[PDB]
């Protein structure tokens, strides 16, 4: 069976995005779509990556705990977790602000990528876990129409 | 009397001359809506037809049908629920060749080239009557609009889970 999916729309630095998170026992999929342009970014994450990422960020979390935190953030179901969406440049700035450092190229793919930041509140502190999301481009009309037909048919079935 | 209810939508996939198409027929108020999508290319064609149009078309074709009767026939054809009706999908060229075969330069325009005709083929006795529905070409759909639709469908399915 397919893993647990949550998806909600929200605004990040001036624009509206759809945020989709799919969770399985050892797999986290994050898919973000610009609602207006249909641009998409997507990352897939396993336990080792996630557990390494949380450590490097400064506050280790086990893979299923991290995923539950992300789920709550998409649902806006806990004050302790929120989200942001950053370019590489903005994440560098954030890294510099957090380290109290002043602050000093970028490939096409790097400029195009985005980072979903899971922002976790502990005490009065904020911990910014960055999930890198490679740019996918825009999706295919034939493929989307296929999905649409399937969804309508399921609506049609369950109705009867 | 037979009729398609306003608000009803029938959509089924079927093959025309070896290729897969999605065939959608919707009943709006006094308006028959027919939309066809190439499953592989996402090309779309759509036409809308009122009562007077259909009654005139069926008469010109050689066998008058009242608008609601015609609508229910087409509905039955998409469902493939009746042996008396079947469907074909043709280009202007196809339609012109078959017209000549039954018993010269042709008009040429971008619109004419790109158009399709859904043929409602009705059998009575051993006679076959071919009602041609002209469907102007729309082009391919917009990804952002399709994604919007997908999110709305998923949300609705989710609320259906509560029942």
């Amino acid at each position: 069976e397919v893993g647990t999916v949550v998806q909600e729309e929200m605004k990040f630095r001036g624009s509206e995005f759809a945020v989709k998170v799919e969770m399985a026992e050892r797999l986290l999929i994050v898919e973000i779509s610009d609602v207006v342009t249909a641009d998409q970014w997507r990352g897939e994450f396993g336990p080792a990556y996630i557990e390494d990422l949380t450590r490097k960020t400064g506050n280790f979390k086990q893979f299923p705990v991290f995923c539950s935190m992300l789920e709550s953030a998409v649902h806006k179901s806990s004050d302790s977790v929120t989200l942001d969406l950053l370019t590489y440049s903005d994440l560098e700035l954030l890294r510099n602000r957090k380290a109290g450092v002043v602050g000093r190229p970028q490939s096409p793919a790097l400029s195009a990528k985005r980072y979903l930041i899971l922002i976790y509140t502990v005490e009065e502190a904020r911990i910014h876990y960055p999930l890198p999301l490679p740019y996918l481009g825009k999706p295919d009309p034939a493929e989307l129409q296929k999905e649409i037909r399937a969804l309508r048919s399921e609506l049609k079935t369950l109705g009867l």
